[PDB]
């Protein structure tokens, strides 16, 4: 029959076998197997998304965005297994490389050296200068997105949310709903940004490297609003000059209405931490998305002097397009899309 893991069918095989549960999490289990071809032990994601039509939205730009990179700190998809014929689709195994942990799980069981600190920071800038060259946003950084190995190697996962970047539409009220985790999102979120803009990653990456500093989420909202609390509970209440910035007032008045706060310093935060590091982190967590480091500004900090080289920093071929976009779609025109998208690991071909 067909092989499969607590309960649930992994029809993977004959090429995938020996599986073995690693996890959950986007609506799928990912397990572990023995890839009977290239005689190597690879990851394997199951998904399940034609039900819902944003899980068929995140599932198809997932798989297009990672086919067209190749990027060493950014996983790949090796292979996709689906029926073949459609109606027969209800599943996609999606086979990448198999890493040993996360950081995430990691910083569950360690404290990381500065030098560790800082090579795996190095590493998530290198990642995500390739896909701000591309012009893409990832949009839900985190420490469970990086994958990583004892050899220290790192790789970003999971671009179910990334999208093209869109300053000129990046405009949205106060309030506005949002998908990506509570945790490391921008303040900009939660006044007037739909998390359009470069600067939203970054954001991210500033509350990794804060994490990484002192094995505790700088930022742990319990709420939609409440995420905003916390981010001024540490950088204090915003500056007149980035008041004003804020274009809608109802945004502008929340922000009015919350009692001041005063800035909690860096280096009272983290008394231990290298003060460069404090440096770069300042210029990753600011308030403004205007005056927040840019991902070469970052790499170019002393703090990553010992690693920054252009010269082994790969960059995208191009912009990144998609043809048209997959926001009104429908769940049964993407599950073509997605269908074609996946017919070239299709056993045949040509
Ligand atoms: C409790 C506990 C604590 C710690 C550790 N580990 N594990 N590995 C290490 C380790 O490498 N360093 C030194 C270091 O800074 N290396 C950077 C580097 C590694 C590879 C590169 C590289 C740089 O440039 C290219 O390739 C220090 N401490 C470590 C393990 C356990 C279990
Ligand atoms: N390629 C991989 N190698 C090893 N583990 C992986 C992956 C992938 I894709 C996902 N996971 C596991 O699923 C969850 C994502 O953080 C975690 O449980 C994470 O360990």
């Amino acid at each position: 029959g067909p092989e499969m893991v607590r309960g649930q069918v992994f029809d993977v095989g004959p090429r995938y076998t020996n599986l073995s549960y690693i996890g959950e999490g986007a609506y799928g289990m990912v397990c572990s197997a023995y890839d009977n071809v290239n005689k190597v032990r690879v990851a394997i994601k199951k998904i399940s998304p034609f039900e819902h039509q944003t899980y068929c939205q995140r599932t198809l730009r997932e798989i297009k965005i990672l086919l067209r990179f190749r990027h060493e700190n950014i996983i790949g998809i090796n292979d996709i297994i689906r029926a073949p014929t459609i109606e027969q689709m209800k599943d996609v195994y999606i086979v990448q490389d198999l890493m040993e942990t996360d950081l995430y799980k990691l910083l569950k069981t360690q404290h990381l050296s500065n030098d560790h600190i800082c090579y795996f920071l190095y590493q998530i800038l290198r990642g995500l200068k390739y896909i701000h060259s591309a012009n893409v946003l990832h949009r839900d950084l985190k420490p469970s997105n990086l994958l990583l190995n004892t050899t220290c190697d790192l790789k970003i996962c999971d671009f179910g949310l990334a999208r093209v970047a869109d300053p000129d539409h990046d405009h949205t009220g106060f309030l506005t709903e949002y998908v990506a985790t509570r945790w490391y999102r921008a303040p900009e979120i939660m006044l007037n940004s739909k998390g359009y803009t470069k600067s939203i990653d970054i954001w991210s990456v500033g509350c990794i490297l804060a994490e990484m500093l002192s094995n505790r989420p700088i930022f742990p909202g319990k709420h939609y609003l409440d995420q905003l609390n916390h981010i001024l509970g540490i950088l204090g209440s915003p500056s007149q000059e980035d008041l004003n910035c804020i274009i809608n007032l109802k945004a502008r008045n929340y922000l009015l209405s919350l009692p001041h706060k005063n800035k909690v310093p860096w280096n009272r935060l983290f008394p231990n931490a290298d003060s460069k590091a404090l440096d770069l982190l300042d210029k990753m967590l600011t308030f403004n998305p205007h005056k927040r480091i840019e991902v070469e500004q970052a790499l170019a900090h002393p703090y990553l002097e010992q690693y920054y080289d252009p010269s082994d920093e790969p960059i995208a071929e191009a912009p990144f397009k998609f043809d048209m976009e997959l926001d009104d779609l429908p769940k049964e025109k993407l599950k073509e899309l997605i269908f074609e998208e996946t017919a070239r690991f299709q056993p045949g071909y040509r």
